């Protein structure tokens, strides 16, 4: 019974710094680049957790890189907001320790009204009473949650682990449970808008970069010019739970 939990619980990703120095005043290239350099770090945690699930080394190894590719902005959006949620009590973006975003800094970063959206997402977790157990098998449905519109390799393989996702879901839950599933599947809809105006800022950000000193690790680098415009361009797309 408490076996799937037990998984998700332990393989949790700890901390992550951004490696920001707080002592620089607050600019534009300065707070965005620490949120790229943030990615980047993030990034390597996310591949370990993904691998580190359940039935996911059993996707077609192609398709384990496309689905971490796609999924990445919503996963740590998500879970920002519940750290947001946990620490600031949503009041602030709780990206980091070292990397929390005030008012101020919301509009240094010019993406107040992206934030905005975050805050808002954040303050969901409250307004829900969501639980930890809750919020685990939410952020690694999140995972599940985008794809090509043509198909990865072995679509089949995907379907059913995503089932399977959504049933241990279900489980997690379980009138009472009607509701609260339905309020869950709107919740992780909700995230998709959010990670499309990410997608949608950083992609210009990118491509106005060497001209707002703002720096682009390798791997931010390679994926906002190669996975991100797929989903952009309407390659891939999200999988909603209800019809916006
Ligand atoms: C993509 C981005 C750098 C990586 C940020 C992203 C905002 C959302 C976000 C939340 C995190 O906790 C990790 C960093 C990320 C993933 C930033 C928005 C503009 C910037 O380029
Ligand atoms: C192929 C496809 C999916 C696979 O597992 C999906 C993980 S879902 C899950 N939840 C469980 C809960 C209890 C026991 C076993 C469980 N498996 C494994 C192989």
């Amino acid at each position: 019974q408490p076996i799937f939990l037990n998984v998700l619980e332990a393989i949790e990703p700890g901390v992550v710094c951004a490696g920001h120095d707080n002592n620089q005043p607050d600019s534009f290239a300065a707070l965005l680049s620490s949120l790229n350099e943030l990615g980047e770090r993030q990034l390597v945690h996310v591949v370990k957790w993904a691998k580190a699930l359940p039935g996911f080394r059993n996707l077609h190894v192609d398709d384990q890189m496309a689905v971490i590719q796609y999924s990445w902005m919503g996963l740590m959006v998500f879970a920002m907001g519940w750290r947001s949620f946990t620490n600031v009590n949503s009041r602030m973006l709780y990206f980091a320790p070292d990397l929390v975003f005030n008012e101020y800094r919301m509009h240094k970063s010019r993406m107040y009204s992206q934030c905005v959206r975050m805050r808002h997402l954040s303050q969901e977790f409250g307004w829900l009473q969501i639980t930890p157990q809750e919020f685990l098998c939410m952020k690694a449905l999140l995972l599940f949650s985008i794809i090509p519109v043509d198909g990865l390799k072995n679509q089949k393989f995907f379907d059913e682990l995503r089932m399977n996702y959504i049933k241990e879901l279900d489980r997690i839950i379980a009138t009472s449970c009607s509701r609260r599933f339905y309020q869950l599947t709107k919740l992780l809809d909700s995230v998709q808008p959010i990670a499309r105006e990410l997608h949608q800022f950083t992609f210009d950000l990118l491509i106005k970069s060497h001209m707002v000193s703002v720096d682009f690790p390798e791997m931010m680098a390679e994926i906002i010019s190669v996975q991100v415009p797929k989903i952009l361009s309407g390659k891939v797309k999200p999988i909603y739970f209800h019809t916006q």
